[PDB]
């Protein structure tokens, strides 16, 4: 049989200057973990790459170094954005094969995200920690653990799908005849889960003809909510700069409000603080106000290096990814989401959640 | 051959009290007109009733009253709500035929607007000025008039599908076998306007297979417009109060956003100002009021009674309703909207706007 929960276990940092606390695997634990297994290969992909910035990210790097002289085949991959460090790390680990990746050579908008590792086809990690020291080690992360084969092997064929797109000669990202001959293959989605755990995808022109959008599995979890919706992500305001002009998409903004308001949700939102200057955050947040004066809209905000991108639904399913709920992310980048409905690992992020809503450093919305 | 604009012009309400001005036909000149050319039939479909409160409505329903005695079949469609006038009406003109509609007596939420004449299939006035003293005397309408057969007898069946939902025994509105048994016929849409004039209707369980939902029509030309969006309406809130319960429906709302910010559109709204009290429109003012600043959106308000529902798109197509922007409205509501691309009466409606928008009686927005 499959195990419930695919052998899921939530992975965060608490840095030590924070009052956060739990006995989940760490991420310093978990990377440690990765490296210390591995047989056959160890996949990486995240934005930028900058394990030196931290004690123990440094640890991890020198970890990862070892594993490449002793023979196994590690593969970084890093948007062509996070391109600075590159020399400081090819000088560290001449045998750790480090790739950039442009997912969007048309427009030059979809950066790489995904955030996630994966060795030999039986363990992986999927979250929002990137492969830099401050996500290791000073800034608060949130991920999940897995052991299980089948769903490790799955999250493999999403970096089969990013290498693709390396910035070499005629590749994927270079030639739009090798592009659709890309095997964007999935094994387990929103229709056939693996123990109550599936992984959602995006941005769209990537998805292929299998794989979920996570845009389209996201809005349709918060249409459905009965009773409760709990968010902890960066910000929430519908509208986003792209390049140099501001993009209005309030896709994910509206389907909260209209569960709060049309369905009595009880909803929390546990945001960012925002720039006292930009008048699309000042606006959203006068919005939000006045919707916790009427309906059971809480909010409240945070001001510490924050990288958790959670969503709970009814305690029923569990969103954990690397990208923000906003239109710059859900049309152009490129990244993996877990989803959980699995209601023992569900329990465990909605402990989270009580947690981090209660924390000195989350103080109430006030404007 | 067919005439351009299909006859149609301009007829406004412009009270003695207010300071705009205009060459028009007067609603009260209108009226007066299709009363007098009468010859078979004169139906009249309105929310509510109530000719005797001012000294023109009394006028329009002497003549009326004349017409019925002189052998003329006058049918005066009333919402159900607005029934406590109908005894003075009937004990005044005891000739003409008055019926009550419900058209949602499945939820009590729909109500009658329609707000247009129609007589002989020969004339008919549509627009926002209902059958009372107010709307034709005190209050700021906005409608057109035709004398073009083709046109008038595609709204004589508007007239057609309300009248089926009369309270009286099994009829459309007390038996769904009935109701389905409704030819809810029209002539013209946008794919097939007559003189680039053509109706759209709401709301959509009345709509039948052949005429347009006045949402999808309205939504449409808002995300296609490329330049200019002129609104004159009652409010633009995306929230609004059925029953006694908050409804959250931001389709328009949203649809002019995306044209401001993603497009760059020159848009100015005239609304009517909001009640302090009301959260839902203090937290859209100060939104929009946002907005002004970093967008060309600019918004004005008016405080006089003013029953104007114009829009105008790139000074090429012009929608003028009885109803107004909201989710209530286009929801459940059933009303004729009059839409119109004829270049030369788009740019009358253009320069009522361009009245309006310097009026006295138009402040700019200040929170």
């Amino acid at each position: 049989s499959v195990p419930a929960g695919a052998k899921c276990r939530l992975v965060e940092t608490l840095p030590e200057n924070m009052d956060f606390r739990s006995d989940h695997l760490t991420t310093f634990e978990c990377f440690n973990e990765i490296i210390t297994l591995a047989k056959k290969y160890i996949y990486i992909a995240s934005f930028c790459c900058n394990p030196l910035s931290t004690t123990r990210g440094a640890l991890i790097f020198d970890k990862l170094k070892e594993a490449s002289e002793k023979g196994i085949k590690i593969i970084v991959l890093l948007d062509e954005r996070g391109k600075r460090n590159l020399g400081e790390l090819q000088s560290h680990c001449p045998d750790i094969n480090f790739i950039t990746v442009n997912i969007d050579k048309k427009n030059n908008v979809g950066l790489l995200l995904g955030c996630f590792w994966v060795s030999d086809d039986e363990r992986c990690y999927v979250g929002n920690a990137s492969f830099t020291g401050g996500s290791i080690h000073t800034i608060k992360t949130l991920g999940v653990y897995s052991d299980y084969p089948p769903l490790a092997t799955d999250l493999r064929r999403r970096f089969d799908t990013f290498k693709a797109f390396n910035s070499a000669k005629n590749s994927a990202a270079n030639l739009a005849s090798a592009a659709a001959a890309l095997p964007v293959s999935t094994a387990y989605h929103i229709k056939n889960p693996i123990g109550g755990v599936f992984f959602t995808d995006s941005p769209e022109h990537l998805l292929g003809y299998s794989r979920d959008l996570d845009t389209d599995v996201v809005i349709d979890k918060l249409k459905s909510a009965k009773t409760s919706i709990d968010i902890e992500h960066l910000a929430i305001v519908p509208t986003t700069r792209v390049d140099g002009n501001s993009y209005y998409w309030p896709d994910i903004y509206n389907s909260i409000i209209e569960a709060a308001i049309n369905r009595g949700v009880k909803i929390r939102l546990l945001v960012g603080n925002w720039d006292k200057n930009d008048v699309y955050s000042m606006a959203t947040a006068r919005s939000l106000d006045a919707l916790c004066v009427q309906n059971d809209l809480s909010v409240k905000v945070f001001t510490i290096q924050n990288n958790t991108k959670l969503l709970i639904v009814d305690d029923e399913y569990v969103h954990i990814t690397s990208a923000n709920f906003d239109g710059t992310h859900y049309q152009n980048h490129g990244f993996v989401s877990f989803n959980s409905i699995d209601k023992q690992l569900v329990s465990e992020a909605k402990k989270i959640f009580e947690r981090d809503w209660v924390s000195s450093h989350s103080k109430s919305l006030k404007i």
